[PDB]
Formats: structure tokens, C-alpha cells, sequence
């Protein structure tokens, strides 16, 4: 029975449906399922179900929802819009990153100009993250190069985009990227109607560019998939699946433990300037098989057998999980901003 000791892991994209809902338990519960899965630090995706962290008011609602106590450490983030660059800059010290989606932006004026404003107003050493594709992606990569600062591209899915990122990297452009774990194990072959999943050719291009991929994230893809298939809006979809899917690929000889570790700890920690966590540890029975629970949270792998059981997670001097089972200890997590 193979056992490995890992530090507390990092998910740079944790989706919280009721993030900006008043008095919502969503954020807390996401931190529960996170620590139970081995993630002692998560970045909260500023875009939620029917809202987003886009202004001062929105930030505070998200902050209040953390006051009832969290079970892992976390950072908030803020979404860019057409007229946002001003207010979100006065609040940069309370969040850990700026998220720039291109669907939030106005058609009245060059989306290049709108993004340039944030690049002018946002601190140069504070991370910026985007889900831009194709020409939007090339546009924000140009700005990062022209301001000689860093840019992180999230939920990469296509051959075209990962190859453009490869080219940027070779020319010294300060770009990093992640893929959602589900993207590596689900494609349009598995769901032709799901055009947010990669094509089989896209997915193969992702496996062939693993050196280019700096980070693994969970993302909103698990939630987007479940919603499109009309399952329960369960707030923890995809959290307990991600690492076992990766460790199953390790056992199958497609990945190495160190690659997984760097993509879920070392690299996300440096790119997003995250602090050290003393006392956060994860013990994993790498070879132990288990059936993806056909009960609790919906999973596209329900009833399938994966490898990789989270034997023990420590956090803040307490045992936060045993055999993947959340331990009802006092919440000791904190906002790291």
C-alpha cells in the first residue's frame, strides 16, 4: 500500500454559487469539502451563480459570508468590468487577484482599451487572472507584455490556446496557465452537447503540453457541467473528484506525484504569492481503491472506481479529515488578504 505525504494543497479556482448572496452558507460549505479533499488554501472565484464580486458592496457581502467561520484558508478576488478599474483598485489590498473576463465588457468601446484601464489601475505585483480565448487571449497577452507584468490564463481548453501560450512562454512573456482537472478526463466524445468541454483533439493537445501547464484547478467546470445536465445544484461538485482522478493517472503511469504536487501547491503558491501554511499536511493512500460515491454529490464518475484516498488532513493544529471524512472541529480558517 503506497502512502505519500503532501503539504496542504491549493485550488486557485473554487466556485461558490451563493458567494454574493446575503447570509449564504455556500462559502463555508465549500471550505468544508475543500479541507476534506486536502486543499488547505483556495482562491474563491469572484464570479458566482447569478452575481459576482464587482464593486465595494459585493466584496463586503462575500466577506460577511466568511464571518460564520471557514475550515480552510482563502483569498477573495474581484471581477473586472467596463467601468470598474477605479473602485476595484482602491480595494486591491482586500483581495488577492484581479479576474478579467471578456464577456463582462462593453461593446461600445475597444475591449482592449477597457482592459488597458485595469492594467493601468491595478498594482503591477498583484496577480491578474483571465479566462480569455483566441483573439481576446492574444489581446490581454499583448498588454501583459507591454506592461512587462505577469498574466495567468485559467481553464485553458483548446489546442489553439495552449499553443499560443507555449509561444508566449518561449519568447519570455510572463504568462502562466491552468486547466480544470475535469478537462483532462472529459471531452465532447463523452458529451457532444457540452461545448465547454474540450474536443478529443483539444484534450490530447492538453496532455501533450503538460510542461506548459503550470497549475491544476477545479474551476467552475464541474458546476457548469452538472447544471447543463440538470442535476442538483450541489455546492461541492467536483471537489472530492479532482485529486483522485489525477492520482489514478499517476498509478496508470500518465503523471508523476511531483507533477501533481507542483501543479496543486508549488506553482500556484508562487504565481499567486500565497503564504506558507505551517501545520497543513495531507496523507494519501495512493493505491487504495474506492467507488466514487453514488449518493452524496453528483459526479460524472459516480460508480466508477478511482485510486487515492485522503487518509488524513491536518490544519491549524487539528485533524480536519480522516479517510475523506470531514471532522467537525472548530473553524480556524482565515482570509489571507
Amino acid at each position: 500500500h503506497r502512502t505519500i505525504q503532501l503539504p496542504g494543497l491549493i485550488n486557485i479556482a473554487a466556485f461558490v454559487p451563493g458567494l454574493v448572496t446575503r447570509d449564504s452558507e455556500d462559502l463555508q460549505r465549500v471550505t468544508q469539502a475543500s479541507i476534506a479533499a486536502g486543499y488547505s488554501m483556495i482562491r474563491i472565484m469572484p464570479v458566482s451563480k447569478d452575481g459576482s464580486i464587482s464593486d465595494v458592496k459585493s466584496l463586503k457581502v462575500a466577506q460577511q459570508n466568511s464571518k460564520r467561520g471557514v475550515y480552510c484558508d482563502f483569498n477573495l478576488s474581484i471581477t473586472a468590468t467596463s467601468d470598474n478599474a477605479n473602485q476595484i483598485s482602491s480595494v486591491a489590498g482586500e483581495v488577492g487577484s484581479l479576474f478579467i473576463p471578456f464577456n463582462h465588457l462593453s461593446d461600445n468601446i475597444s475591449k482592449v482599451t477597457q482592459v488597458e484601464a485595469h492594467f493601468d489601475a491595478w498594482p503591477k505585483h498583484k496577480p491578474i487572472i483571465t479566462d480569455a480565448r483566441t483573439t481576446d487571449l492574444a489581446s490581454i497577452l499583448l498588454l501583459a507584455s507591454l506592461h512587462n507584468r505577469r498574466i495567468h490564463v485559467s481553464a485553458v481548453t483548446t489546442k489553439d490556446d495552449i499553443k499560443l501560450i507555449t509561444l508566449g512562454k518561449q519568447k519570455g512573456l510572463k504568462v502562466t496557465c491552468d486547466v480544470c482537472v475535469y478537462s483532462l478526463f472529459l471531452s465532447q466524445k463523452d458529451c457532444p452537447g457540452c461545448h465547454f468541454l474540450p474536443t478529443p483533439e483539444d484534450q490530447e493537445a492538453l496532455w501533450e503540453h503538460l510542461p506548459i501547464i503550470d497549475v491544476f484547478s477545479i474551476g467552475s467546470l464541474p458546476y457548469q457541467l452538472a447544471h447543463f445536465l440538470k442535476k442538483e445544484a450541489d455546492v461541492t461538485v467536483g471537489i472530492a473528484d479532482a485529486l483522485p482522478l489525477l492520482l489514478t493517472a499517476v498509478v496508470d503511469g500518465r503523471l508523476t506525484v511531483d507533477y501533481v504536487k507542483t501543479r496543486l501547491h508549488d506553482n500556484p503558491k508562487e504565481i499567486f504569492e500565497l503564504h506558507d501554511q505551517v501545520g497543513a499536511t495531507v496523507e494519501i493512500e495512493l493505491d487504495r481503491a474506492f467507488a466514487v460515491p453514488t449518493e452524496g454529490v453528483w459526479s460524472p464518475f459516480a460508480g466508477k472506481v478511482l485510486k487515492g484516498v485522503v487518509q488524513r488532513v491536518t490544519f491549524q493544529d487539528q485533524v480536519a479529515c480522516l479517510d475523506g471524512v470531514f471532522q467537525p472541529i472548530p473553524p480556524k480558517g482565515a482570509d489571507m488578504s
